[PDB]
């Protein structure tokens, strides 16, 4: 019929468009000829449309779905309408329970391939042979707020990876910091109960600046090496794609001759890592709370596929004790300087879901699916976890055969007696459902452990001790490694961290737990100590100021790799720049501006005070992306004012406030010709300043000092200007 | 032990304090002398703690409730660790389904008593005696976002009433604005479908600005009027205090002699209505997703109940097609001038619930849950809301059995001969479950339909017509009361109403469906589609300027009810105002000001750049509330700056950011004395202007001219000025 337009502006171009040209689709429609394996066999749950009759369930062709049955146009509705009670009854039941922790997430399939066969260390088939490319289903998470919570929060992130292997599915369910809260699994319910919203009120959503959050910190001193990551920058990222990810326990990798390995997992970010700054990631979760989810469905689908590499830090089992802090405790991070990430492969997302509930909404990821070649150590926390991840999806997924849900299948066969539970799909021919059995000569049979293909057997260490509930004395010590972090961060990283543990603490009500907090911090450091306390009123005590400083660790004093800042690695690319429109522009600036982003993969926004197009010096006419109060300065990383009839936006306080914002936020600014009028507004030396890139036309040089300030995320040297600024 | 501190500090005082001065509680422990019969009732459920032994569910106390079961402290944890699997498996369980549509929600106990008995109209026990109070639990919601999102979205908000009365329970379900957008509930899954965030990557929350929303509404004219509303001003109230509610369909009232009325339910806000304007609105879902239900929780804790009118529109039966618009159309609105609101009762909420999820997750309301005097109508979406409720609960709420949840008990005796289903609580000692039966005589019998207690007995209408799925002719006009609303606006309040169009048509991708909007509009109203079109950049089409405006609504031009400011009714009581500390404030003033707010019943927020305490020229110590960046004028109405040392703040960007926005969102500013200063930043003419009050000193009519600024909500006059702001 029509409803569609033609000129077929409906649909989006099967192709990759940048941020914004296109509307957005499924997968399938999007990038038909992305496949892999695991894509591919969802093919016989895919579900079709076009030129499809509007059906029941049943299968029965709808003529009027409009109205309901009826007596007279004017009369009651009939109960014998099963055409309407059929279309209500499954409204009435979409939602199943959401997680119970890491709610929020968004997802994307790609794949993982090994650089080299690591089977000197694990017969783990996965990792064998540097031509087999497994297919993953990643998820990106929060960890306090509900499904329908923001994504710029400040929280611990999640990282959930799916291995599709051909000896069974390897879940690798880590976060965005090496350590973990909590040493401890029986007290995890005791943590998830005091950082989530109060029992009484439910307040505050995706925050942890509340009173029992804060009052569990001051009375578990093993909480603060995690709190410290939190509450730095790395608390905030700017990108599931500038994030590094970590397996936090020690797991094993045991060869084919049986000797076994100490390993902790890393992902490393091939984009770099950068973070939001807090007024900035606070605003933004505002103005668009789905800024992560929507950024990630778009890097994919201009093809800026996020990539990382998969790193693991081997140590000996003869080395079990060579450090001073326990290797199975989850509060302790192994400085890479102590111990090196040796990189092993990399992993590749390039396709969005079709359905969101469905793929997304319904994946189980559980620690305890591990294949042949890894084992589990010791480790409290690790132990706990196991329990866990299986006994959840029996009410989330509605019951025992939740690998059956197709996003969670394995594509390598499984076979077993497992019979029965609520919606059994496997139609089971076997004449027994029990082993050991003659009528079908046992099959299916169990497997001898072996070199590969072989049954999986754990590893035999040996125990000696009695039953008993006790915290190992190795676990005792929880000041040198916040302090390590502390040492290893650039100045303004460091005062980043002063003023987010300043904020949060400021929304505590009872302030004796404020200076409970803050003695606490007067164990790491008394210059952080010091730093907070002032910003919160607080004198420390003649005692406070005797406390005596943490051991090293192993005589390290700080270690680079702690710190997001210190060591620059940037991807220019994939990210996006906000191009400030008026009336008359002038093209020359416009076309280089336009032509030196494109070289170096930077997508731009041509943003007015009205939708719609207007037309170049030249009469070129340009299309309008958003408004400058519909796409704030929040949602791009530089601003770029071209000249043109400046007069026109010169006096709009919303142009204005663009560039105060984005000053402010420590974003690169640059101004051609007259826009120059704006050095005024966000009060610049005529002399010029670092980060304002300014000149008399856009050309070349002046495209590379913004690209290069670019490169550099932000201007870190503005720091002490901002706070004379009123936006 | 301690763990609390002594001084007592960590319990609040179990009286009204105003907002923030304690920390909140359990309505129980904040007060423990408001009772009413359903509270006094759940009392056999309420759970206390203190001076209790920790332990399992079967009452098995807790040594060690910090470690788990390990073969020696740094071994593996045992599967006999029944302590440990017990309170992860609880852990596991927490989350159940949330409401597929009003997840959001907030709830507060209190009670509804009649003006006078209502017994010529209707033969309902609740409105019989003006002597007879009845216990009411009201759920405040939004309607898109989930449980997570946030509180200050533009959308409509849901107002559902929980009556329990002495023959059962009568849930009013209403919402905040009078019309509907649907006709049909076939529909339902339709519009609920394209509002909420779309199927490929579940994008927005808590927003109508996206395509697919958009695109139903231009293809279906009905969803017109109540798009009006959600556009205006209506769709960003400033508190669930400050708005107006509705039950949307006509039902019947039937007295003794069986006589039938038709009525619509209203909902009058006894402190005014009023709204907060886009910008802020969406910027506070940032600063503060939790304000819609932060500010309730802590009105009632002040003693700031919120009060409301019942108040019925009755029309005689005959009158049934006196009007110009059916009755029975869900989207049509029936004047005020046409037919008044008869007031006929009052409601207060007095009391918070001691647990949220209990509480106020558990609560089922449906609007078939009606008593005797009550009757429904043939409206076609009041028919297919009747089939959902009772459903949608068996998975929300797992089970036939809901209503001996606590929350949702009748407080008056239910007997019956249901039986079974999951997590049954009665025991039936009855011999039969069956009727009719002889060996309990009958027991529980039915009641003949009666003047006070009888049975229910449906009203006896006529129905004649053929079995048909057919919208009647009558529903079949779609303009004149979006034109009716259109017209009832103050200038100001279609600014805004343009202004939401705008906005939202500026997020949808696609430009026919843009198009296609503005169209629709030029039937509406031509000065109305003209501004949208340009701010969008569209032109009209000669003939699109030569659609001939709907007809008046029976003569009706304008009706000033439908408007927020029009007719001006305002609490000052219980508003919130931010003053603006320094580290030598003018006491004179200070006492000035804080006298004249408690008079009124205005609370004050003292804010400053740090925590703690600062000191009054004469020695004063004055506690710091929150920093200026922790508590932003979007969360007060009014900004007052005392004298004092005025150079400690004048310089700091936060300070002067603070005056800036509250500015720009149109509250009154007061400034005394050298605060005076600050003129220069807000630009204002040494002559002055409307909506800043100064003062060489604080004092009476300095407080006068503020209070009665206050009264009128925002400063409508300086709307052209706000423009030229970088705010
Ligand atoms: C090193 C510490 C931990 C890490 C890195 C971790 C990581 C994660 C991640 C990334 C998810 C999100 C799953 C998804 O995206 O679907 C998750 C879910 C969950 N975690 Fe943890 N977790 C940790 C500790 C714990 C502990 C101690 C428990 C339980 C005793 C626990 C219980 C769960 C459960 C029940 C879920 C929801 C499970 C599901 O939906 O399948 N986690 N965790
Ligand atoms: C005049 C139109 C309508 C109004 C005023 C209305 C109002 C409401 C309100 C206020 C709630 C929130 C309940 C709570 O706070 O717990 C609600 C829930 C709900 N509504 Fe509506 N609704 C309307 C139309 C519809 C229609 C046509 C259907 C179904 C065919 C529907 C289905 C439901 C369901 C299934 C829920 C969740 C029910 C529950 O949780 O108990 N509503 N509605």
């Amino acid at each position: 019929d029509s409803l569609a337009p033609e000129d077929g502006s409906h649909r989006p171009a099967a192709e990759p468009t940048p941020p914004g040209a296109q509307p957005t689709a499924p997968g399938s429609l999007k990038a038909p000829d992305t496949r892999n394996e695991k894509l591919n066999s969802l093919e016989d749950v895919r579900k079709g449309s076009e030129n499809y009759a509007l059906t029941t369930n049943q299968g029965v062709r709808i003529a009027d779905d409009q109205n309901s049955l009826r007596a007279g146009s004017r009369g009651p509705t009939l109960l014998e309408d099963f055409i309407l009670r059929e279309k209500i009854t499954h409204f009435d039941h979409e939602r199943i329970p959401e997680r119970i922790v890491h709610a929020r997430g968004s997802a994307a399939h790609g794949y993982f391939q090994p650089y080299k066969s690591l089977s000197d260390i694990t017969k783990a088939d996965f990792l064998s042979d540097p031509n087999k490319i497994t297919p993953v289903f990643v998820r990106f998470s929060t960890v306090q707020g509900g499904a329908g919570s923001a994504d710029t929060v400040r929280d611990i992130r999640g990282f959930a990876t799916k291995f599709y292997t051909e000896e069974g599915i390897f879940d690798l369910v880590g976060n965005n910091t090496p350590i973990f809260f909590i040493q401890d699994a029986h007290k995890f319910p005791d943590f998830v109960h005091a950082v989530k919203p109060e029992p009484h009120w439910a307040i505050p959503q995706g925050q942890s600046a509340h009173d029992t959050f804060w009052d569990y910190v001051s009375l578990q001193p093993e909480t603060l090496h995690n709190v410290m990551w939190a509450m730095s920058d790395r608390g905030i990222p700017r990108s599931y794609r500038t994030m590094e990810g970590f397996g936090i326990h020690t797991f094993r990798l045991i060869n084919a001759e049986g000797k076994a390995t100490f390993v902790r997992f890393h992902w490393k970010p091939l984009a770099g890592k950068a973070s939001l700054v807090w007024d900035e990631a606070q605003k933004l979760t505002g103005r668009d709370p789905d800024f992560h989810r929507r950024e990630l469905w778009e890097a994919i689908e201009a093809g800026d596929f996020p990539e990382y590499e998969l790193g693991f830090q081997l140590i000996p089992e003869e080395d079990e004790f060579k450090f001073d802090f326990d290797l199975l405790d989850p509060t302790k991070l192994i400085p890479e300087e102590l111990v090196p990430v040796q990189r092993v492969g990399k992993m590749v997302l390039n396709r969005n879901p079709d359905n969101f509930f469905a793929e997304n909404e319904q994946a189980a990821f559980h620690p305890g699916h591990i294949v042949p070649g890894l084992d589990f150590t010791n480790d409290p926390l690790l132990q706990g976890r196991l329990f866990s991840y299986t006994d959840t999806q029996i009410s989330r997924l509605g019951g025992p055969n939740f690998h059956e849900i197709p996003i969670n299948r394995p594509t390598c066969p499984y076979h077993n007696f497992q019979r029965d539970g609520m919606h059994r799909m496997g139609i089971d021919t076997n004449p027994a459902n029990y082993e050991p059995n003659s009528i079908n000569d046992n099959w299916p049979r169990e497997t001898p452990p072996g070199p590969k293909r072989g049954g999986f057997e754990s590893y035999q260490e040996r125990v000696e001790g009695n039953k008993v509930r006790e915290r190992s004395p190795s676990f005792g010590e929880y000041y040198s490694h916040p302090r390590l972090f502390w040492l290893s961060q650039t100045p303004f990283e460091q005062r980043h961290i002063v003023d987010g543990f300043s904020f949060e603490l400021s929304k505590v009500v009872r302030p004796y737990i404020r200076e409970r907090v803050v003695d606490q911090l007067a164990h790491i450091d008394l210059t952080l100590a010091q730093a907070v306390a002032k910003n919160l009123g607080i004198e420390l005590t003649d005692d406070q100021l005797n406390i005596t400083p943490p051991p090293d660790v192993n005589g390290l004093k700080k270690d680079p790799s702690l710190s997001l800042y210190a060591i620059p690695d940037g991807d220019v690319k994939g990210r996006v720049v906000a191009i400030l429109l008026n009336d008359e522009v002038r093209s020359a600036d416009l076309l280089a501006i336009l032509k030196a982003l494109k070289a170096k993969g930077v997508h731009a926004k041509l943003l007015y005070s009205r939708m719609g197009e207007v037309t170049a010096d030249d009469g070129t006419v340009l299309p309008i992306a958003a408004t400058f109060a519909g796409a704030p300065s929040l949602t791009v990383d530089a601003v770029i004012v071209p000249c043109g009839n400046i007069a026109d936006i010169a006096d709009n306080g919303d142009a204005n406030y663009y560039l105060m914002e984005a000053y402010k936020h420590l974003k690169p600014i640059a101004l051609a010709g007259d826009a120059r009028k704006f050095k005024a507004t966000i009060k610049i030396a005529d002399q010029g300043e670092e980060g304002i890139v300014e000149a008399d036309s856009a050309d070349g040089s002046f495209m590379d000092e913004l690209l290069t300030l670019m490169a550099a995320h932000r201007v870190w040297s503005r720091i002490p200007k901002i706070d004379k600024i009123p936006a």
